[PDB]
DNA sequence: CTGTTGCGCTTGG
DNA sequence: CCAAGCGCAACAG
């Protein structure tokens, strides 16, 4: 399955176990965790696959003065395990500056980035992780290290898309026409016989997408920003205590019974 | 309103 | 195992 769909198994799971008090926020909606608790004592989870990614920030390369600088634009404050990673990266510049998409793994401890993870979850006020090895695991973000391997890499991650607007169709009908195929174009509304989920068309300075959602098809123009972040990527653990998973199964039930 | 950019997400090969 | 970006929201121009 999905994440998307393994975001719903787990909340119709805790909704079924629990009682229906576990709101899904949105798929792809960023300002907030996963999963909120509407008990008494309301809190976030987040829900995660077995091999998942765990927090980003972008760090901008100071060729000129050989360090890594902190983007202004990025949506958490540095802490002191931020300035950990950077401090680590400026010391070895030349290493780190040849920005790749490929990127290049920071050999730095792993309990480094179980702190970074640990701060940054707890600033979304998330309590608990939920994750399935087979069964659903349930812990608080205090035992995160006991569950996840974590890595941490540096590496060049193109931003996303947007949908196409009024002003960039006649740059996409050029590209579209210049491709040779049919299309009939009622607004942004794109109709053809032909099955072109997921083609990508060129021109303009502009790389478009085709998908299709309710029987038509709808384009999204791709990003044009490569910047590369420091991200963290997530690998639950084999062989797991039982002593463990029980007493943070009973911290959870303690925890929706306040 | 347009387009950058950062963050969500594993996913694709 | 290794490489890599689209679907979102916030925000300056
Ligand atoms: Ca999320
Ligand atoms: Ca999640």
């Amino acid at each position: 399955m999905n994440w998307k769909e393994f975001e719903v198994f787990c909340v119709t799971y805790l909704n079924k176990t629990y009682g229906n008090k576990f709101a899904k926020k949105g798929e792809s909606d960023s300002t907030t965790s996963d999963i909120l608790f509407t008990g008494n004592n309301p809190f976030y989870i987040e829900a995660k696959m077995p091999h998942s990614q765990c927090g980003q920030f972008v760090l901008i390369p100071n060729r000129a003065e050989y360090k890594f600088d902190y983007s202004p634009k990025n949506k958490s404050e540095i802490n002191p395990y931020t300035q950990k990673i950077m401090q680590f990266m400026s010391e070895n510049f030349s290493e780190y500056a040849n920005l790749s998409t490929k990127g290049k793994i920071i050999p730095l401890p792993e309990s480094v980035f179980v702190n970074w993870i640990k701060e940054y979850y707890k600033s979304k006020s998330v309590k608990f992780f939920i994750t399935s090895n087979g069964d659903f695991i349930i812990f608080p973000i205090e035992h995160f290290e006991h569950y996840f391997n974590v890595s941490c890499t540096y590496r060049i991650k193109k931003s996303g898309s947007r949908h196409l607007n009024s002003k960039s169709l006649p740059d996409f009908k050029q590209a579209l026409d210049k491709k040779g195929i049919s299309y009939t174009m009622r607004g942004l509304e794109l109709h053809s016989d032909e099955n072109i989920h997921d083609k990508r068309i060129s021109g303009d300075d502009k790389d478009f997408l085709i998908k299709e959602n309710n029987g038509a098809y709808h384009v999204k123009i791709l990003s044009n920003t490569f910047n590369a972040n420091v991200i963290f990527s997530i690998s639950l653990k084999n062989n797991i205590s039982l002593f463990i998973l029980n007493e943070d199964r009973k911290a959870f039930e303690a925890a929706i019974s306040l």
